[PDB]
């Protein structure tokens, strides 16, 4: 397993960029695309996951363990009184939950469990976070080391402010990572907080989707119009792959054959 790190407390537009192709690279399979787009590995690649080490506030870090297959994030550890404190979310079943204990510690010598007492869909984080929307937290490089530095070190945090933390980490790593449109607002609002968009969040929504609609697109024609959003939350209706492409960093895992280009 690899580590690609990032220090969010000090760095730089162009700084984020290369964490962004290192993330990517990590992630895909280095042998599948489609249009030019690569796409993650199948759920029986002999590196199954990925860690990101996160700096932040006063240099606390955290670190994120990520799936290949889809980069979702399974858990977090941070060190915590001498001790690898590993969180994994409270869905994630019998022996990957003790993979993810072990990946997340296994240079360690000591740790401590403290789990995140819920699961990772949206919804669940935006009713811990205690928001209507995930629209309504805000995002940003400033926010993101603040958040590391309410979580990381610390004895006690509410769900509430892990449940915030873990938005806009998702969002900022993995999102980010699975969409060049997600990045690229981030860097366009590098030095300030921003809202994110209804494109940002339909995107999200609808990468399973857009990703199969890529595969199984014949010479660049999406079978079916995809329906998403623009930036100002009108409607935006795909029918041809190089609509979209400039939006991708990363398909999701789709079996069978594709145009690769
Ligand atoms: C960021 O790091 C650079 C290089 O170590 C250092 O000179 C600078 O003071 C740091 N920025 C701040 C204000 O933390």
């Amino acid at each position: 397993i690899n580590t690609i790190t990032y220090d969010a407390g000090n760095t730089t537009i162009n700084k984020y960029a290369t964490f962004m192709e290192s993330l990517r690279n990590e992630a895909k399979d280095p042998s599948l695309q489609c249009y030019g787009i690569p796409m993650l590995p199948n759920n029986s690649s002999t590196i199954k996951y990925l860690l990101v080490k996160l700096q932040g506030a006063s240099q606390k870090t955290i670190t994120l363990m990520l799936r290949r297959n889809n980069l979702y994030v399974m858990g977090y550890s941070d060190p915590f009184n001498g001790n690898c404190r590993y969180h994994i979310f409270n869905d994630i079943t019998g022996t990957e939950r003790t993979n993810v204990e072990n990946t997340l510690c296994s240079s360690s010598s000591s740790r401590d469990a403290k789990p995140i007492n819920y699961n990772s869909l949206y919804s669940t984080l935006e009713k811990k976070a205690e928001v209507n929307s995930r629209s309504q937290v805000q995002l940003g490089i400033q926010i993101l080391s603040s958040d590391i530095g309410k979580i990381s070190g610390q004895s006690s945090f509410t769900d509430k402010t892990e449940a915030k933390f873990l938005l806009v980490a998702i969002q900022m790593v993995s999102e980010a990572a699975r969409f060049k449109y997600i990045e690229n607002q981030v860097k366009t609002n590098f030095n300030r907080d921003f809202s994110p968009n209804d494109k940002i969040l339909d995107l999200e929504e609808n990468w399973g989707k857009i990703s199969t609609a890529i595969h199984d697109a014949t010479n660049g024609a999406l079978p079916k119009p995809l329906e998403l959003k623009n930036a100002d939350g009108t409607k935006w209706i795909v029918l041809r792959v190089d609509e979209i492409k400039p939006d991708m960093g990363l398909l999701n895992y789709v079996n069978g054959t594709c145009q690769t280009t």
